[PDB]
């Protein structure tokens, strides 16, 4: 199972390490998606032109008992990103449930419109099954999660806190 991670810092304050198993048997498109964003070796986006890379990218939508949800490198406010693919992709599948906190699983604005934008639930969210492509899930960063789930957000949901991937990268 391959293993990534992101090195996260709240305003410049480094926070810790988001640790994910991915289940690249299950969902390999998926996985393969995330993890070249997670290396930016695919380069410039397509449809984009901006490099498909998490470093550097936010976490633009908090909410607590929810989710925390970020990806969207090109317009870091949920209209953005693409996939390594060129645009979006299609949902591979939704085998994987939303049974648990801490799972891994795509943002979408409907049915196959899947492309950078991921998000980490903190509850089981069983509500999405069927809508949300689930493959992967944190194995270490906890204490992390935590911490940006409880930032302070405006009404759509942004933290006001500059919450920042400053590095990531896929693992051997």
């Amino acid at each position: 199972s391959p293993q990534c991670h992101f090195d996260i810092e709240i305003n410049r304050e480094p926070v810790g390490r988001i640790m994910f198993q991915l289940f690249s048997d299950i969902c390999p498109k998926t996985c393969k998606n995330f993890l070249c964003l997670c290396s930016g070796e695919k380069g410039l986006g397509k449809t984009t032109g901006k490099k498909l890379c998490y470093k550097g990218s936010t976490f633009h939508r908090v909410v607590k008992n929810f989710m925390i949800q970020g990806g969207d490198f090109s317009e870091g406010n949920g209209k953005g990103g693409e996939s390594i693919y060129g645009g979006y992709f299609k949902d591979e599948n939704f085998i994987l449930k939303h049974d648990r906190a801490f799972l891994l699983s795509m943002a979408n604005r409907g049915k196959h419109t899947n492309g950078s934008q991921f998000f980490i639930t903190t509850k089981p969210a069983p509500h999405l099954d069927g809508v949300h492509v689930v493959f992967g899930l944190v194995i270490s960063g906890f204490e992390v999660i935590e911490q940006i789930e409880n930032l302070k957000t405006d009404a759509a949901s942004r933290p006001y806190a500059d919450v920042r991937v400053i590095d990531c990268g896929v693992l051997a």
